[PDB]
């Protein structure tokens, strides 16, 4: 038997993927470690078939981390604190696992977030091979190594509509965006290509017909294996939740018409000034819609929820929640669209369950996914210049209701055709799939 060590990052957009992954090795007959940080940390009592392992941010806590804020963005320096300061301690315990290990029993790889740098020589050190996780997409990579052209060109420093050099699929303003904070930025990403070329092999939540266009990219610049498997079509990540399912949504969809349900969620750590709550509150309003609103408490910054708002000014259409279980929201017929803030797992979702989008950004890679899919694959329309009740409302009526949108919402579930053709025996994911699990194998 063969076992499985994988290394999450410990956030929502990170975690999901990551058990995902795990729950699909394990369907083909692999046993699973987890290591994860006990921040931040999944239910482990929903993987009863996984071995949990907790790491890193035991007591007594690192004088580095144990101060450090558990929300907002101040909580992501965990990331690069780790990766400078954990080789030691992971060394420890995949030293440990191993040395536990039955005799019948191999530990034929670790996989980790690709942000997990460090962890390429701490593997190498035992002799372990380690396989990368990209939890964003292959066409933001593409931009990634693009790099060096875009600070050449003067992209990177503060022309704003143009197309970008040789990258005619992005406006300036989408690089600027994505790449703002950049000296924090650029040592990270730096590090995290360079360790991601490194290693033995590198699996993509994304699925070939997608990002066909970012095939060559890849298989030029990344000389390990490259596998693309887009892992909400195999299970929902429901199981990894870090927040409780309010499901009385669903006994409120199976009261709405098929197709007429806007649903609204800006991801798991953003944040918005109040007044841009209300103007969004407005848009919403405005479409006339059915909306069903996720807001994270903590979303509005200075009210604990959303204490700005009147009371019933959401009226009878709309309904605001702390959070749902998204992919299965999505996968219900009410469900016409989804306003999104284009995070890489939201929108593959999105695209699994064919629901068009209208596309909003907070930076990173979410300008970036708004560009591809709103351009190239042309599942959504894309608000691209901050947030204005008017125009809010009419690119919400725009893909739910307009004739001229129809070519949006065909286009969306012709992607889903696709996504779910390329599971079949000879499709593009089935054997990506297969050939990761005999290639895991001969390690
Ligand atoms: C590892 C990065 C270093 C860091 C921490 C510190 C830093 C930064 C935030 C930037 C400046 C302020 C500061 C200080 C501050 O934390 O607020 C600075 C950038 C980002 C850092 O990592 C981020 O940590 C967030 C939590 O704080 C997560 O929610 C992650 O992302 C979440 O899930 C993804 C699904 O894959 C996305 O789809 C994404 O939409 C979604 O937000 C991750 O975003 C992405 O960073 C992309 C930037 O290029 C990468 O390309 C990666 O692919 C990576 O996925 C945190
Ligand atoms: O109410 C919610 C909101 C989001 N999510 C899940 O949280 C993840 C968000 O990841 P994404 O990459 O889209 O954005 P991030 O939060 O990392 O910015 C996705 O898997 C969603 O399905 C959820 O389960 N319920």
């Amino acid at each position: 038997r063969r076992r499985i060590i994988l290394f999450p990052v410990p956030f929502q957009g990170h975690i999901n993927p990551i058990l995902q992954l795990a729950n699909v090795l394990y369907s083909k007959g692999f046993s699973i470690t987890i290591f994860h940080t006990n921040f931040n940390k999944p239910k482990t009592s929903n993987y009863p078939h996984f071995t949990f392992r907790f790491i890193l941010d035991n007591d007594p806590q690192d004088e580095r981390i144990s101060n450090l804020p558990t929300h907002g963005p101040l909580a992501g320096m965990r990331i690069p604190i780790i990766n400078e300061h954990g080789a030691d301690e992971l060394r420890r315990e995949l030293e440990l696992l191993m040395l536990a290990s039955e005799e019948d029993e191999e530990v034929s790889c670790l996989i980790t977030d690709a942000l997990w740098y460090f962890a390429q020589s701490v593997a190498d050190s035992l002799n372990l091979r380690r396989l990368v996780l990209m939890t964003s997409s292959l066409f933001n990579f593409h931009a990634h190594v693009s790099l060096p052209q875009f600070d050449e060109l003067g992209y990177l420093d503060p022309r704003l509509e143009e197309q970008a050099s040789g990258f005619p699929m992005l406006k300036v303003k989408d690089i600027k965006s994505a790449y703002s904070n950049w000296q924090i930025l650029k040592e990270i990403l730096g590090k995290m290509i360079k360790q991601t070329k490194a290693s033995s092999g590198v699996i993509w939540n994304s699925f070939k017909e997608l990002e066909e266009s970012e095939l060559e990219t890849v298989i030029r610049e990344i000389p390990a294996p490259s596998f693309l498997i887009p892992l909400p079509k195999h299970l929902t990540a429901s199981s990894s939740s870090l927040l409780d399912h309010d499901r009385t949504v669903f006994q409120w969809l199976d009261q709405q018409p098929p197709s007429s349900v806007l649903y609204v969620s800006f991801g798991s750590t953003s944040e918005v000034d109040e007044k841009d709550f209300l103007e969004i509150a407005r848009g919403l309003v405005d479409s006339k819609q059915s909306f069903l609103w996720v807001v994270r408490p903590g979303f509005v910054k200075g009210s604990t929820w959303v204490e700005p708002l009147p009371d019933g000014f959401l009226g009878e259409r709309g309904r605001i929640v702390k959070w749902v279980p998204q992919q299965e929201v999505l996968a219900h017929g009410a469900i016409g669209a989804f306003w999104t803030h284009s995070g890489w797992n939201s929108t593959l979702e999105s695209v699994c369950e064919g629901v068009p989008m209208i596309f909003s950004d907070f930076g990173l890679d979410q300008p970036l996914n708004a560009r591809y899919m709103s351009d190239v694959l042309k599942v959504g329309v894309y608000l691209e210049n901050g947030w204005e009740r008017g125009e809010i409302a009419n690119a919400i009526r725009r893909v739910m209701v307009d004739e001229e949108g129809e070519y949006i919402r065909q286009n969306a579930r012709v992607l889903k055709q696709k996504a779910d053709v390329s599971l079949m025996k000879g499709g593009s994911s089935y054997e990506s799939l297969e050939s990761l699990v005999s290639y895991i194998s001969s390690l």
